[PDB]
């Protein structure tokens, strides 16, 4: 059973990947993002799309997280190996909540076509000597 | 202000399937069956879709997603027991991860799989009438119990 | 390769394993019942379905490890060890030989449908913590 | 019950007597050579032909003796008798296994009757006295 | 004979040519675009193109020469030399395997069409003495 | 990505195993039987087909790799690795770049059907047990 939380959207893990790790905002950012444009919806009783399912469960996904976080610090002792988990789950898997969130918020926002255009077209200007690249980056709008 | 952590955030991963956290409730936890057993069967029905590119339902949807928030735990663990040097406390964590995490992601596994395989209203059904049996006293509780199948 | 002997007939090896070991009968009764009715056909020149085919196919495996028990029998020495083999062919390598003989015999006998369907069901039973299990598991029937 | 592994197939285990049991290849070879051009539908979610049902058969057969050959080297204390048994598996067991791997993956290269006819048409050559036997025996071919 | 890598696709090395060392970027990177937006096709039985053919064949040399490279490297002895050579490989092999990748790939977004036409404007661009240079060179864009 | 050289021409690195390394003729001869009934074509300015594309571009590959060869001896001092690697380049990485000049021109000249038949064909004289192997084993032509 391998599943790509990206395939059923036309896009892949693969595909995320091809934009710098370093470039996707914040988990607060993106839930704060999530609530402010879609809170409603999110809440409501009806999927209003594959992309808002996932991203609920994205959400609250990434809440069970904060939360083994939080029992950590609060029942573990050896703070570097209490710290080594409450980080490892503030980054590595953050970063992935992180494309997560930002792939579907941004869908639902400007449009999987878009945002997968974007992401290509991203991804390659961002791999280019500048030299010789359109003057500033490109960024998503409706 | 300053605002800002829970309690007021009410994104319910059951809501939008015509269910509630609350409401599966109804079932005592201790009698979701195990995350294993619950992937072996979504992939021994599901696979194929789940897989697939093709969203095939909010249900195959939430559930190929909640399939893999398990993963991340999984490695989140394996990963811990590979990285914290204090045992006890590696084990500590190992566990919280790989059971208590873990209900959870059961109740999911199965509230999906299950409607899946016999159908929202069915497996909503299903609930109710499970309650009203377990909330009757062991006094009058009958003998079988309710339960999904195909007479 | 990685071949799942059960998807060809639409199940797979996850599905058909809930079953539990005190589940199947007898490899004998399996074999017993399987010439009680389709012998005939097994036997014929006719593969008469991908079923058939299949159950000849591991009527057959079962034998040649009876075999391999026989010889280990008049072969191997040292009892206490020529006895480890002839339990293993015996046991675990009989149980997965009563799965396959079950699952085909039995869909040659209430049909990969009515036989899928039940497995389904059964799983669900058997998967539930007694407390909540009914009484008496779910036994396949014809409909 | 009688069931002849290749009846249903129109030959018969009398028919490949034909054949010299040094004459099927390796099992490995045979495995090899199957999963080089059949992996896939044996591996593919509907029979493809009884012959492929039957050679997915004969294939997780011989793996189970494997396994069977693995234990026994695990659990047997006494070399003499362990290494005893798992030669008999490795060995005996595999011919038939051979002969089974090869009439089904051949059938499914050339042709059932291409392939019965090969077994006749081998008969002859390996009947025929040594004064006149060719030097190359047939052989099978597209 | 002498085989120009470019004519088929109605390009020649010496148009190709103009384009400055500096103007690719990295083979990985190369690489990585390619496998980020044409792996499928890449991957697939389905030649998809002449274009995507030659993309296979180079995004291949070039991994047997990264291997020519790791085997120098646990293989030649004199540090100093098994470098002369592992260099030679990651940079004058190298800056051909990323024209070749950037010429197809580019095609494959962009079009032999617009790829070519940019190439001839690069040119005339680039072949101007700085004095009368724009200030900025020509982006290849989808028009 | 892992690209398959022959994947797109209906064979597969796998199925070209059937053949033995050591039969894939000389890197010259190829180039030499290329240039002899494809000069023209392979230096014509529309590709041929994809099969004509592979292998101008395989023939070119192997060109880069002789003039590695040649700058490596004439850049490496220290003859003993210079030697060394003036060797791997025209050795190992040779075979392969044989294996592709034969499996195209052999294709260009018989018929990438006739070639793949031919490499099953020739898997079984050569998975054949020697004491029935025939004394010529199978060829192309024609």
């Amino acid at each position: 059973f391998h599943i790509d939380p990206y395939k059923e959207f036309g896009a892949t893990v693969e595909l995320l990947s091809f934009l710098p790790s370093d470039f996707f905002p914040s988990v607060r950012d993106l839930l704060d993002t999530a609530a402010a444009l879609y809170r409603d919806a999110l809440e409501s009783p009806e999927h209003c799309s594959p992309h808002h399912t996932a991203l609920r469960q994205a959400i609250l996904c990434w809440g069970d997280l904060m939360t083994l976080a939080t029992w950590v610090g609060t029942n573990l002792e050896d703070p570097a190996s209490r710290d080594l988990v409450v980080s490892y789950v503030n980054t590595n898997v953050g970063l992935k909540f992180r494309q997560l969130l930002w792939f579907h918020i941004s869908c639902l926002t400007f449009g999987r076509e878009t945002v997968l255009e974007y992401l290509v077209s991203f991804g390659v200007w961002i791999r280019t000597p500048p030299a010789y690249r359109p003057p500033n980056a490109p960024i998503l709008s409706t």
